[PDB]
C-alpha cells in the first residue's frame, strides 16, 4: 500500500508515534518518505546481504527474520513480510524497540541525513490530526 502523507501520519499518531521517545509525528513522516516514500512494499538490499523492510525501512541483520540473512537476530520477533503489510502495526511495534536502542532516530541513516535538525512540521502540515 502506497499512503498518502496526512493518510500516514493519521496512522502513525493513532499507533503511538506522536513524540514517542520525543520525536514529534513529523520526524517519523519525514523518515518514512526517504526510507520508503511512503510504501508498504519496499524493500532494499544493503551491502552486507541483510535486507530493508517496509514504510520505515527496518533492517534483517537485527530485527526481523527473513532466513537469508545470516548470524542476524529477529529482535521484533516477527518475519520481514510482516513489515510489507498494509497494516502498519508490525512496523510501527518494532520501530519503538529501535528509537529505543540507545541512538534515538540516528538508527535510520536517511533520517540523520534528510531530516534531522529540518523544519519536520512540515510534514505533517495541513493533516487532520
Ligand atoms: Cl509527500
Ligand atoms: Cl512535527
Ligand atoms: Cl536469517
Ligand atoms: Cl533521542
Ligand atoms: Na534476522
Ligand atoms: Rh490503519
Ligand atoms: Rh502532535
Ligand atoms: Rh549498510
Ligand atoms: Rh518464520
Amino acid at each position: 500500500k502506497v499512503f498518502g502523507r496526512c493518510e500516514l501520519a493519521a496512522a502513525m499518531k493513532r499507533h503511538g508515534l506522536d513524540n514517542y521517545r520525543g520525536y514529534s509525528l513529523g520526524n517519523w513522516v519525514c523518515a518514512a518518505k526517504f526510507e520508503s516514500n511512503f510504501n508498504t512494499q519496499a524493500t532494499n538490499r544493503n551491502t552486507d546481504g541483510s535486507t530493508d523492510y517496509g514504510i520505515l525501512q527496518i533492517n534483517s541483520r537485527w530485527w526481523c527474520n527473513d532466513g537469508r540473512t545470516p548470524g542476524s537476530r529477529n529482535l521484533c520477533n516477527i518475519p520481514c513480510s510482516a513489515l510489507l503489510s498494509s497494516d502498519i502495526t508490525a512496523s510501527v511495534n518494532c520501530a519503538k524497540k529501535i528509537v529505543s536502542d540507545g541512538n534515538g532516530m540516528n538508527a535510520w541513516v536517511a533520517w540523520r541525513n534528510r531530516c534531522k535538525g529540518t523544519d519536520v512540521q512540515a510534514w505533517i502540515r495541513g493533516c487532520r490530526l
